[PDB]
C-alpha cells in the first residue's frame, strides 16, 4: 500500500550509500533493506514490517548518521517497482500466451516460458512478468486495464482446483529488455542499483522476443502457479475475476507461429480467391477486437460458409458479429443461425458527401489492429482515387493501448548515445515493407502534418490497375524533391481538406517581390507568406468556397505557392503570389482554399494565460474573466443566452446549428428533452474544456489570421485590425477601443495584445498598436489583424515563429490582460544530393516520433512555470521554450526535440488532471482557475409537439421504421464507439470521427425522410416530422429511448413549430 520507498530528510551529498547500508544494519534487520537511493533520498525496504519499525524507530528520532538527524518522510515514488507483499510477488511460474480457439475451455499454447517472475502490482496497477527467452532477460507488463477478463484455471489433473490464472487481454501487454552499461557500480547510491538481488541495467521497451511472435498474436496469458492457496491475489484486485472455475486444456499453437516482423495477428495464406478487402480484414478485425479467436477465423468451417454466401450479406454478419461485447467462440454457429434467421447507395460517395470508408489500422509496438471500414471525411488522393478506396488503409502507429507512442518506446534517451530501441525499427520495417493483410499488402505512399502529429501513416494496396508507387508519382512527391521537409510539405499539402476553388491561368498569377529588413544579422522577411488577389478573383474564390461575402484574406495552397493571400482592390492581376509562399513545384494552377478570415471568437490558453502573467497581469484579472464565462456557463440551461452567449461562440456551433434554430426561436433549453441533452453534453464539454485548456473567451478579443500591409503606412508596433462586432459587440458599441467604420463592423483604436498559437516564449506577446487607417475603405480587411510593411522586424516574427501562412493572431483589445511591458522577442533564426528516398521519409517520420509533442513540452513549460518567481522568464522556462521552438521547425530539420530529464516535470500541478504525477497544489500562478471550475461544476413534450409544432393531422406514422431503422443504426453506433445513452450526433463526444459516423445516419435519415415524402410538402414532409415527433415524444415508453429522430428532420420541426406559432 506504500512501497516501502520512504522519502528521507535532509542529508549530506557526502553520504555513501554502504555507509548508510551498514548503518541501517545497526538499526534495524540483517540485510533488511531492499533499495537505497541518494541524489531528497529514497529508501526501499524488504516489507511493510521493516518499514514502519524504522518509521517507529523514526519517531523515536534514535537514527542520526553522523550528526545529521533522519525524518522519515511519507512514501514517495517507487525506486524499483516490486510487490511488498511477499505472496503477490510470483517467481518461477510457467506462463503460456494464447487464445481459446473458439471454445472458451482450450488454449492455444503459442509459446511456453519457464522461470517467469510474475510481481503482481496493486499500487502501480501492473502485472510484470520476468521472462527468460534466449540468453537476454524481458519483462511483459499488463496495465490492469488491459486484463478484461481474469480466470482461475485447472490446466493439469483435477487433483488441484486452481493450477493456472488466465489473464485475457484486450490491449497487449508492453516489452521491454534487460539491457546493462557495465559501469562502476557504486555511483554512491546509484539510481537502480544498491539493490539486494542486483536489480541493474535498463528497461528498453522492444518488440515480440518470442521467434514466433507468440506474444503478439496472443490476446490471453496463462499463468500456471504452483499454489491454488493465492485466492487473495488474482482478485478483485485483478479487474473482472469470475469465481466459476473452467477447466482449460492446452491446445497445439505451432499452425499460428508467424515469423513476419509485420502484422503479427492475420490468418495465413490459406484462402484461395477470398476477398480481403471483405472478409479477411473484417475477421482479421474481429480477431483483433477479440470478438472472434484466431483459430475461429482460421478454421475451415466458418471461412467455407463466408466463401459460399454473399458478400453484402458477409460484411453484414460480420458486422453484427463485432456488435456484441463479449468473445464469440462459437462464430459458425452465430453464423449459421445469421444465415438460417435471415429475415431478408454507392461506394463512390466521397466525390459526392465527400466521406470515405476508411479501413484503419493501428499498428501497437507488438500487434496489429485493424479496425475495418470506417466512416472519416475523404481527402483529395481518396477523392481521385475513388476506384480503389478499399486498396488504402490509414496506419497509426500506437503504444498498444491505442495510446500516443512515448519517446521513451521509440528511443532510450546515464545514455552516451540516442540508440534507438526496436520499436523505431519496426516502425521504419513496416513503413518499408508494408502490411499484407492477405493479397493486399498496403506500403506507404504519404502521410499528412496532421498525421505525423497524429503518427499516422496511408499505406496503398498495389492493385494491378495502379501501383502504390504511380499515386506517389501524381502526387509530386519523389519525382525532383531534394529535401525531406518540403518532400513532407508537398505530402501533406494533398491530404489536408481544402475547397477546390476556380482554376487559375499562370499568365494571370503575378509575383511580387518579397518584403524583407535583414537588421540585427538575422535575415527576416516581413512577408514570408502573405500574397495578394484581385477583388474580382476575390468574389469568384469567394462564392466558390460557399460564401456570399468577400473574405480579406484566404489560406491557400494553389500548387506550391501555400501561404495566405489578401484582397486588394488596387490589384489587377488575379493571384498575384509571392516567392516567399513558395515550399514545392507543382503544375496545379488552381487555388486550394482551406479556410478564410472569419472574426472568430477569441479564447484564451493555458500558454498565453501563463506568458500575461509573467509579463505582469494579475492573476486576480484572468480569475474574473474565468468567473464572467462560468456565470455564461452555469445559466446555459436555465436561460436562453445560451443560443448567443455559448453555443453561438464558445462551441463549434453556428447560426445553422438546429439548437441555435429551436433557442434563436424555441423555448428554454430545459423544456424540450432533445434540447436539455445536447445543451447538458454542450455544457460539460465547455467545462471539461476549460478545466483542462484554459479557454476564457474575451468578448473584447479576436482571434484572426494574420495578414501584411501592401502599402507603406503602418509602421512597426503598431497594426490594424477591423473585425465585424458580434452582437453583444454591437448591443455595447463606440467605445475607447473601438469606432465605428460601417453599421456592421469597427476597427481597434486602443492597445492590443497579439500572439500566435504556440505562444510559449515571454516575447511573443507583443503589445501592438490597433491604428484607424485612411485606407480603410480603399481595401477593406475584415477580420484580419494587419501587420507593418516595414519596421526592425516581422511582428509575426516575434510573435515567437509565427509568419503569415495562415496563422492566427491572438489579438484582444481588453486592457485587463495587455501586459504593461512586452518582453523583447527570441531571435527565432538542407538540400542533400542524395534527394529523397523513401527510407528518408520513413526515417523522418521516426524521428518525428523521437521528438516529444508539442503537447508535453507546453505542459511541462507550465509545470516549471507554476512555481517559479519569473514564471516565463525562468532558465528552465526558456530553455524549454527554445526546444518547442526546435519541435516546431522539425518539420524543416529533422533533429528530434528530446526533453532531457532536467526538464521532465518531476512534479505536475494540481490542475493538469496527471493522477500517475505526484501533484502539488498551484496557488501561486493562475492554478485558481482550475479551482474556480470545480467550485462552478460543483455548486416529454408530446403534447407541446402535437400543439405547437404538429397543428396539421399527419397521421403518417411511417416514421415507425425509421425509428425502427435509423434508430437501429444509431444503436448500433453506440454499440460500435460509443459508450453514453445519446443518440445524437454528439454520442461519440464523451469523437474525432463520431460526428462523422454520426450526421451521416441523419443525412441517411434526411435521404430516407424525402423519400417517404411525396411532395407544397406540407402533406409529405411536414406529416412526417410531426409523425416522427409523435412516435419519438408520445410513444417515449416504447423500446426507442431515442429522442433524437425527429430531430433529424429538426429543421422541418422547427419551421413547422414556428409555422403554427406564426398562425397561433
Ligand atoms: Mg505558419
Amino acid at each position: 500500500t506504500n512501497r516501502s520507498t520512504v522519502k528521507i530528510s535532509n542529508v549530506p551529498q557526502t553520504i555513501v550509500a554502504d555507509e548508510l547500508l551498514r548503518f541501517l544494519e545497526l538499526h534495524l534487520g540483517e540485510d533488511t533493506v531492499f533499495a537505497l537511493e541518494i541524489p531528497f533520498a529514497r529508501v526501499q525496504f524488504t516489507t511493510l514490517e521493516v518499514k514502519s519499525r524504522a518509521q517507529l524507530l523514526s519517531s523515536q528520532s534514535k537514527l542520526l548518521f553522523k550528526t545529521h538527524n533522519l525524518r522519515l518522510s511519507e512514501a514517495y515514488d517507487d525506486i524499483i517497482p516490486r510487490p511488498v507483499d511477499p505472496r503477490k510477488r510470483l517467481d518461477d511460474i510457467v506462463l503460456t500466451v494464447g487464445f481459446p480457439e473458439s471454445d472458451e475451455k482450450r488454449f492455444c499454447a503459442l509459446e511456453k516460458w519457464d522461470g517467469v517472475r510474475c510481481w503482481i502490482l496493486t499500487e502501480k496497477r501492473r502485472v510484470e512478468f520476468w521472462v527468460w527467452e534466449s540468453g537476454d532477460c524481458y519483462k511483459i507488463e499488463v496495465r490492469f486495464e488491459d486484463i478484461i477478463e481474469t480466470l482461475s484455471c485447472c490446466v493439469n489433473g483435477d487433483a488441484s482446483e486452481i493450477d493456472a490464472f488466465l489473464l485475457k487481454l484486450k490491449y497487449g501487454p508492453k516489452v521491454f529488455k534487460r539491457v546493462t552499461v557495465h559501469i562502476a557500480t557504486k555511483f554512491k547510491s546509484d539510481r537502480y542499483r544498491f539493490c539486494k538481488e542486483d536489480f541493474d541495467f535498463m528497461w528498453i521497451r522492444t518488440t515480440d522476443f518470442s521467434g514466433s511472435k507468440s506474444i503478439g498474436t496472443s490476446t490471453c496469458f496463462c499463468l500456471e502457479v504452483h499454489n491454488g492457496s493465492t485466492m487473495l491475489d488474482i482478485f478483485s484486485g485483478l479487474p473482472y475475476y469470475r469465481e466459476d472455475t473452467l477447466s482449460l486444456t492446452y491446445v497445439d499453437g505451432k499452425t499460428f507461429a508467424s515469423a513476419a516482423q509485420i502484422v503479427p495477428l492475420l490468418n495465413a495464406a490459406i484462402l484461395g480467391l477470398e476477398f480481403p478487402y471483405e472478409i479477411l480484414f473484417q475477421l482479421n478485425a474481429l480477431v483483433h477486437a477479440q470478438k472472434i479467436s484466431l483459430f475461429a477465423a482460421s478454421d475451415m468451417e466458418l471461412i467455407k460458409i463466408l466463401r459460399g454466401m454473399s458478400l453484402e450479406t458477409a460484411l453484414v454478419i460480420l458486422k453484427k458479429l463485432h456488435q456484441q461485447s463479449s468473445i464469440c467462440y462459437d462464430p459458425v454457429f452465430f453464423v449459421k443461425t445469421q444465415m438460417q434467421s435471415v429475415v431478408k447507395s454507392a461506394y463512390k460517395r466521397l466525390t459526392e458527401q465527400n466521406i470515405m470508408s476508411c479501413q484503419r489500422a493501428y499498428v501497437t509496438p507488438s500487434k496489429i489492429y485493424l479496425l475495418g471500414p470506417e466512416l472519416e471525411t475523404a481527402n483529395y488522393v481518396v477523392k481521385n482515387f475513388a476506384e480503389h478506396v478499399s486498396d488504402f488503409m490509414r496506419v497509426t502507429f500506437v503504444e498498444e493501448d491505442w495510446s500516443k507512442l512515448p519517446a521513451n518506446a521509440l528511443s532510450v534517451n546515464g545514455f552516451v548515445k540516442p540508440s534507438r530501441t526496436n520499436i523505431y525499427n519496426r516502425v521504419l520495417s513496416i513503413l518499408g515493407e508494408g502490411i499484407t493483410v492477405g493479397p493486399k499488402r498496403f506500403e506507404f505512399l504519404a502521410f499528412s502534418a496532421s498525421q505525423l502529429r497524429g503518427n499516422s501513416v496511408w499505406m496503398f494496396a498495389s492493385n494491378e490497375k495502379v501501383k502504390a508507387e504511380d499515386i506517389r508519382e501524381w502526387m509530386g512527391c519523389f519525382r525532383k524533391i531534394r529535401s525531406i521537409s518540403k518532400c513532407a510539405a508537398r505530402m501533406g499539402q494533398l491530404f489536408s481538406a481544402s475547397r477546390q476553388t476556380l482554376i487559375v491561368r499562370a499568365q494571370d498569377v503575378e509575383q511580387i517581390p518579397d518584403i524583407e529588413v535583414t537588421t540585427d544579422g538575422a535575415d527576416y522577411c516581413f512577408s514570408d507568406g502573405i500574397g495578394k488577389i484581385s477583388l474580382a478573383f476575390a468574389k469568384q474564390v469567394a462564392q466558390k468556397c460557399g460564401l456570399s461575402h468577400v473574405p480579406s484574406a484566404f489560406q491557400i495552397r494553389y500548387g506550391g505557392y501555400k501561404g495566405v493571400i489578401a484582397v486588394d482592390r488596387s490589384s489587377f492581376r488575379k493571384l498575384s503570389l509571392r516567392d516567399s509562399m513558395l515550399k514545392f513545384d507543382s503544375n496545379n494552377r488552381m487555388l486550394n482554399v482551406t479556410r478564410w478570415t472569419e472574426s472568430m471568437p477569441c479564447f484564451l490558453n493555458r500558454e498565453i494565460i501563463c506568458l500575461l502573467s509573467t509579463l505582469g497581469i494579475e492573476d486576480a484579472m484572468f480569475e474574473a474573466m474565468q468567473a464572467v464565462h462560468l456565470s455564461m456557463l452555469g445559466n446555459m440551461l436555465e436561460d436562453r443566452d445560451a443560443a448567443l452567449n455559448v453555443l453561438q461562440k464558445l462551441s463549434g456551433e453556428n447560426s445553422k446549428n438546429l439548437l441555435v434554430k429551436m433557442l434563436l426561436q424555441g423555448y428554454a433549453p430545459s423544456s424540450e428533452p432533445y434540447l436539455s441533452m445536447m445543451l447538458r453534453v454542450h455544457h460539460e464539454s465547455q467545462l471539461s474544456e476549460l478545466k483542462s485548456r484554459c479557454r476564457i473567451l474575451v468578448p473584447k478579443g479576436r482571434i484572426l489570421i494574420g495578414c501584411m500591409d501592401e502599402m507603406g503606412i503602418l509602421e512597426y508596433g503598431q497594426v490594424y485590425v477591423r473585425v465585424t462586432l458580434t452582437k453583444a459587440e454591437l448591443k455595447s458599441r463606440d467605445q475607447s477601443y473601438f469606432r465605428k467604420i460601417d453599421e456592421e463592423t469597427s476597427v481597434v483604436i486602443g492597445k492590443v495584445v497579439v500572439t500566435k498559437n504556440p505562444c510559449l516564449h515571454p516575447g511573443d506577446i507583443r503589445v501592438l498598436d490597433a491604428i484607424y487607417e485612411v485606407h480603410f475603405e480603399e481595401k477593406g480587411y475584415l477580420d484580419c489583424i494587419i501587420f507593418p510593411q516595414k519596421g526592425e522586424r516581422p511582428h509575426p516574427n516575434e510573435c515567437s515563429g509565427g509568419d503569415l501562412d495562415g496563422d492566427q493572431f491572438f489579438v484582444s483589445w481588453d486592457e485587463k490582460i495587455i501586459p504593461s511591458e512586452m518582453d523583447p522577442p527570441m531571435d527565432y533564426a538542407r538540400l542533400m544530393d542524395h534527394d529523397v528516398t523513401l527510407e528518408e521519409i520513413h526515417k523522418f517520420f521516426v524521428d518525428y516520433m523521437i521528438s516529444d509533442t508539442l503537447g508535453v513540452i507546453s505542459t511541462a513549460h507550465l509545470v516549471h512555470a507554476d512555481r517559479d518567481p519569473e514564471k516565463a522568464r525562468s532558465q528552465k522556462c526558456l530553455e524549454l521554450a527554445n526546444l518547442h521552438s526546435r519541435a516546431v521547425d522539425f518539420a524543416k530539420t529533422g533533429a528530434p526535440a528530446e526533453m532531457p530529464y532536467a526538464l521532465k516535470p518531476r512534479e505536475f500541478p494540481d490542475f493538469l488532471e496527471r493522477f500517475e504525477k505526484p501533484t502539488y497544489i498551484s496557488e501561486s500562478v493562475f492554478g485558481k482557475l482550475y479551482r474556480a471550475v470545480k467550485s462552478s461544476l460543483a455548486q416529454t413534450v408530446a403534447y407541446d409537439v402535437t400543439l405547437e409544432e404538429a397543428g396539421f393531422e399527419s397521421f403518417i406514422e411511417t416514421a415507425k421504421a425509421h425509428r425502427d431503422m435509423y434508430g437501429e443504426k444509431l444503436t448500433s453506433l453506440m454499440i460500435y464507439y460509443g459508450a453514453a445513452n445519446e443518440e445524437e450526433i454528439l454520442t461519440g463526444i464523451l469523437d474525432m470521427k463520431d460526428r462523422i459516423t454520426l450526421s451521416v445516419k441523419d443525412l441517411h435519415k434526411e435521404a430516407m425522410g424525402w423519400f417517404e415524402k411525396s411532395c407544397e410538402q406540407q402533406k409529405k414532409k411536414l406529416a412526417s416530422a410531426w409523425y416522427y415527433v409523435t412516435y419519438n415524444p408520445n410513444h417515449r415508453d416504447e423500446k426507442l429511448t431515442f429522442l433524437s429522430f425527429p430531430w433529424i428532420v429538426g429543421d422541418v420541426l422547427l419551421d413547422i413549430k414556428a409555422e403554427n406559432a406564426q398562425r397561433q
